[PDB]
């Protein structure tokens, strides 16, 4: 009954914490996918 | 003790997954820092 207090109040935290780490994931992810279609398009102007 | 294994099992898995999704975080990042790098391959190369 004392570890479970333990436990379960440190997996609230943790799980809230799974909330903003994955928000900077997608937009870690968001800005590759800026890159990349900024460096097709500097790309087409090379050809052109 | 069935409530414990149980949340301690919860447990296991998230601080883990915590630590599986920054790990895709910095493979989404080092993407951009390979899709930018590349770039200035071609910019300079215009700029020339």
């Amino acid at each position: 009954s004392a570890a479970k207090r333990k436990l379960e109040g440190e997996l609230q935290t943790l799980h809230a914490d799974l909330d903003e780490l994955l928000n900077e994931a997608k937009n870690s992810e968001e800005k590759a996918k800026k890159a990349m279609v900024d460096a097709a398009r500097l790309a087409d102007e090379l050809r052109a």
